[PDB]
Parts: structure tokens; sequence; C-alpha cells
């Protein structure tokens, strides 16, 4: 908590917590970082150091990025698996995630309660990283999709975004919508009308559209989301499945300087042959991340 | 001074000149972190988990150790592991003997363990047995009961909470008797008078107390245990044998108060520089890089 | 093979396996006198396993750990578990090598088929295994100095048999002698391939077909379709009538069809068979990613 930029010991909670000083450097450190793992350079930055990963959620992205991205630097990284850990004898969560405290030196915290991580966090020996929260927080998510928008297009100021799909229980795009505000994008949606009121006060505009066959043609970028068959409309439902779908035969009245995105997992949403087209930088978004842990786990360490 | 490929089974194979040592290592290689030393000890060999009972102290320790000496570690889950398909448990104790340099197994079952270690081309460190050993909890309680205090020797001991199942009381309660310590026990009327034939009678002062409110005020070490009212057939039970910070008012200051955990409501959560439960569990992890190590010819 | 996926056991050459056999030799002996194998370092290899196993995971988990490398322990159960390419692509993503195993029909083909990374097989449903086959080998050649010549028993439940027709097709590649032991309920569906390539005999019991044995692999039965279980076993009685210059295999894992009290006996090499893998794996995941 000293001069320049560093979050040496801060815990990583809320996506309000980062500038565009910091981030841009959290940008800055990942390319660099990645630019080591391209050429094959050593990195025994995080070596001796240990991550432990703590995941109440069901998730596989996040983690293994994680998980990837501490390996990488040369740490190592403690498995907990809940099912088999001393919560099947009665144990606080604090209890565990101090315990585990005492054997890492950084904590990856997943949970799905409303504010189980800000609690467990709260008191900790050791930082805390937020995953996934039930308020909807999503720093790191929030923190890769940009590189993503950035990397992609260019710049970031300027992009109009098109977020679609189920975004009501939408734990993701609270992460990144909120956080966009630090540019100068045109936002669309295709909402949480509560927290929709913090965004549009600094002017960053807001429109709904019917479906992506007409919010399209002014898209910088097309982010996507899962939607839940069961909990949708009642019997009717129907074309809202096939809607808020990107088929290849969609992607034809979408710009050529544009790019779409997914946080991931999917099923349908997205369709399969939407996989080869290099306008699809939802696989890539994936790899951006472990650089995003590798740019943060790194950082928040001290040892860069 | 060695226990190279000694398998590590039960409490009985220690000695104190080996302790002292396996404590002078742990302090060594604790330092040696804490400046930020580079630790290539165990770099190659490899660690293979191995879990059969419900934990998350003493495996995350241990993998904590092996990572931080350099060394790797083998997730074992036996959910899916050939079990599944059902296989002999030394068929896989062994199986996992061929892929690995040590072993650390955990079972419920009285003596499971005894045997996947008799047999075994690699060493096997206990963690948990039905028949009823911890050394390794043991092994840290002390180095907790000696950092803590300055000395083991003249300490008096409070174990406290329900001590009959108790695994991790017999582990301690019984080496405590290489040192001069005047035993208290505090347990609901339902210790094993099985095991204490043995400490009792090396002198080891035994005796038993109503609750922590009498037997406290000659205490060096309060150590506190998780319960079980799943055999009370009892509220003063509860919330006799648990230690709320107003309790701890009548407690001396040059004292300690241990768990080996986990816990839920017999320790209130409540700030205490003698609340020394948590850096217990952080002081284990030196034991398994001061075993291992050893364990290892590394050290 | 840098780069190339590793899917069926039709894709080794015998100049290619030796130089495989040649690696694990020199690996594994650089582990006997304690090398350092910065060999696979900042590689990373990503687990998928969706049948439940723990000797090729195990093997596989180790080899890259030894070569310097780090392992990505992925639980399905708790995972997105969204497509099996889409997690597999996914994990693609983080890692730089692939060890699937999936019982499905050519679920493995499938992911491997499209995948940024290399795919090494563990396990199908078509049954091929080509790392087990691979390990066989050097247990076969190490154990009794050469593979051509020897004659190979093969017992217990070979129709179900995957690592069978991993190792049986691919024995092709040498001048043995193929024997089988089975409960009359091996498939006769890949034998039509088998003695194409010239021999194949039928025997009651291992007690009938053990003087002329040179490797006793023997397999998991299935009481599942009494005699058929006694016979296809071996106790340490029935071992006394059978070759001293010969040696006994099992893939593992085992029941009660080998006699625990056969554990003991130099003659045995079906632990060291396990051993050995991991070398294949570190022979293998090495040269598969280039630094080898």
């Amino acid at each position: 908590s000293p001069l320049l930029h560093s979050l040496v010991g801060q815990h990583i909670l809320s996506v309000q917590q980062f500038t565009k000083d910091q981030m841009s450097h959290l940008f800055n450190v990942a390319h660099t970082l990645r630019m080591m793992v391209q050429k094959e350079r050593s990195l025994d930055i995080l070596k001796g150091k240990v991550m432990a990963s703590m995941f109440y959620e069901v998730s596989t992205r996040t983690s293994s990025s994680f998980a990837a991205a501490m390996a990488r630097l040369g740490g190592a990284v403690l498995s907990f698996s809940e099912a088999t850990s001393s919560v099947q004898k009665g144990e606080s969560l604090a209890d565990s995630v101090q315990t585990m405290s005492c054997y890492a030196d950084v904590v990856v915290l997943r949970h799905p309660q409303p504010g189980a991580v800000e609690l467990a966090a709260k008191h900790c020996r050791r930082p805390v990283i937020n995953a996934g929260d039930g308020v909807g927080e999503h720093p790191t998510q929030a923190l890769l999709d940009i590189f993503t928008i950035r990397e992609e297009l260019g710049t970031v100021n300027g992009m109009t975004i098109t977020m679609v799909g189920d975004l009501k229980h939408g734990r993701t795009v609270h992460s990144l919508a909120c956080l966009l505000t630090q540019y100068r994008v045109s936002l669309r949606y295709v909402m949480p009308p509560t927290v929709r009121a913090f965004v549009a006060s600094r002017g960053t505009k807001q429109e709904e559209f019917e479906s992506i066959e007409e919010a399209l043609p002014d898209t910088d970028v097309l982010y996507m989301t899962r939607i839940q068959k069961e909990r949708f409309g009642s019997t009717q439902y129907e074309a809202c499945f096939g809607q808020f779908i990107l088929t290849p035969h969609i992607m034809t009245r979408a710009k050529k300087k544009m790019v779409v995105m997914h946080p991931m997992p999917r099923v349908n949403e997205i369709s399969v042959e939407v996989d080869s087209d290099p306008r699809a930088a939802y696989f890539r978004q994936a790899e951006n991340g472990m650089y995003i842990r590798m740019a943060l786990l790194a950082t928040v360490l001290g040892r860069f």
C-alpha cells in the first residue's frame, strides 16, 4: 500500500479496487509474462510460494487457468476438495480458509453464498483473490475480458459492446459491465435494473435490443452468455431459445472488425460451427486469462 | 540420528535426541523459507498421498511441505481410483510405491496402515489409523509446546474434551512421557483406561478434573478436543468442556491453548496471544518438511 | 512424434519403439543416479480421465513431475460438466499435451481430432491402449533379453479385454508364438488381422499351456456371464511347472487371479511392469513435446 502501483498483499474481492494505470500495468505484465513463455524463459518467480485453491462452486476454467498460472511461474497448488475435507467433520469455512492460510501464501476462493467470500477474506493472514461470489463479482473475469477486448480490437475506448443472453442472473456481466465504465464505450444489452443505475451515471450508453440480428451492425464486441432453458418464460420459451444464439448464418450481418466473446461455459448458444471463424475470440479469451492470473498472482505476491 | 528409509507408524520409535534434531531441522527449514532460500532438497523425489479418512490439515501441510522442498505430490483420489473397479489396498499402495519415493497413508480401519506399510518397497509415514496412533500430530504438538513456552519439561498439560475416542491424544499423551510434565484430564464421564496404564506407570502424573474452570489455574498447556455429541445418550457436557474468552481470564498468562483441529463450538472464536491453535497448524508443515526431508536422506 | 497425437497402436514402428525404449532406459538411469531433469520444465500436462483409474494417470503424473513439468488435476465431477471437446480444447488452452481416457466409442478420436495440442490415448471404447502395449514390451524385452522368439501365454477373460488387443496386435512386429487361455465365453473380431502376418493356439488352462511359455500375461476375469475362475488363476503351486527363464505379467488391477503369495517370486514381473510404464510416459511425453 505504497507509492507507484502495487497490490502487494491486497485482497482482490471486487472490481471497484482497480484503476486504469493499474490494469494497463496489469496488462503490460501479462504480455511480458506471456512472451517469456512463448520463447521459454525460466520463471522461478513464485518458486517456493504456494497457492491454496478453494472452490465451492463447480468450475474448470478459472481454477485451471489459476492452476496453470501458478504452476508456470514456478509455484505449487493445493488441491482443496471440500467433498473430501474436514467440512465432512463440521468445521467453519473461515476455520478452513484460515487453516489453509497457514500452508499457503495466496488464496483463490469461489463461493456461491451471499458474500461467504468477503467474510473469509475479511480475516485472513494471507491474501484472497475472488473468483466468484453470490453478489456476482468476478474481477479476474472482468479483468481478462478487457485484454481480449483491447488485444483483439486495438484499443478499448470507442467500442460498442453487445452483451447477449440471460443477464439477470449473470454474475460475470456485472463484473465487466461496471468496470467497462473506465473506458469510452456504448453498452448495448440483449439485465439487473438495480446496478444498471451505477453505469448510466457516468454516461456509459445503455440501450435494450430485440435480438442480435438488430443490435449487431454497430457492434465491436459480442459478449455472449449461457441462458438456462429451465428458468425461462413458461410454455411458449421457444424463439428466445433460438434468438439469443449466434449461428454462423447470423455472423454474416456482423461487423468484420469485431470480435465475439464468451466467458464460458457454453452449450448450444454459440453454434459449434462458429468455432472456426477468425472473429471468434472466445477460446483465446480462455487462454488469455491464464496470463491475467500470472499477471495478478505474481504481482499480488510481490515477485513482480 | 537418522530415519533414512524407516517407516513412521507409531510414536514408540522416536527418541529425544531424534526429536530435538527433528525440531532443530524444522526451525532451520522454517527460517530458510522466512528469508526465502531455495530448497532443491526433494527436487525430483515424489510423494504419494493416500488418505481414506476425511482430512484437510495433515494432507495439506504434507502437500505444502513436499512442494516447499522442491518435490511433487500424487493426488490419489480413491473415489476415482481402481477401487471403483475394486483392487487391493496393498495392491494400490504398492502400485503407488512404484511411482513415488515416500508415502503418507491415512486409514481408519484397525491396522490397514501397519499392513500396507509392512510390505512396501518405499517408506510409509502414518497420518492416522484405528489402533490408534498419529506420530506427526504428536510430533508437532511438541514443537508448539516447546516453542510456545520455552521448554517442555515442567509443564502441566490440561487435555480437555471427549478423550475416549480421541486418536490424537493417545499419540501425544503417551509420548509426553519423554518429559517431566503433570498430565491433567478433562472428560465427560463416558481418557481410555487402556493406554493410560502406560503413561502414569512412569510417574507422569495423571489426575481427573470436573471441568476447565477448576483444572486451569495450574495449566501450562490447554489441549482441546472435539467432543462428538454422537454418543451422549449433557449441554453441561457441551458448555463445560468449552473455552469461551470469558473462561480464559482465570487462565495462566504464561500458558498456551492448543487444538489439533478440526473444531466447531468448543473454542469460542475470540485476539489472544495465548491462542496457539492456529500457529499449531502452521508448525506441522515444518515437522513434515523436518520429517519428509530426513525420511528421504536429503537431510 | 513431435506434435503427433497418440491414439492407436497402429502408428508405431519398430525403429520408433526401440528409440522410444532407448529413451526410457536413459531417462530411468538418470533418475537412478539422480540427475536433474529440467526437460519439461515450464510445459504443462492436462490430465483428463472419465474412466476410473490409478495406474496410467499416476505413472503419467509421476512421469510429468519427474521431467520437471506440472499436471492439471481435471476432476469432471467438479468441472463445468458443456461439450467434451469444449473442455478438452479449453484445457488445450492451459496445457501443452493431453492424456485423455474415455470409455465411449471414439469420444477420444473426436476430442483428439481437433485439438491445438497433442493427445495421448490412455483408453477408449474400441479397446486401444498404446501406452500399456508400449510398456508391456519393455518388460518383455527387459525381462527376457529379447522379444523375438518368445511364446506368449495370455490368460484370463480376453473377450472384453481392452489391454490384450493393444499388445496382442502390436506383438506382430516380432517373431513370437501367441497362445491363448480363456473361458469359452480372445474376440474373434480383431483376430482377422493377428494371424495374417503369421502362431495362435487355444489352450484348456495354464497347467497345459505353461511348459513352452516365455510370458504369462494374466487378466482380470468377470464373474458375470467357478472352475473358469480357479483354472485361470496362478497359485504358487502352479508356478512350479512353469519355465525358469520366464516371466509373468499383469497390466493390473487384479484381485484373486494371481495368488497374493505369488508376489515374492523373481519370475514375478507384474509390479516392475507398473514401474516401467512411468518411463514409457517419460519416454513418450518428453519426445511428444520436443524436449527429447
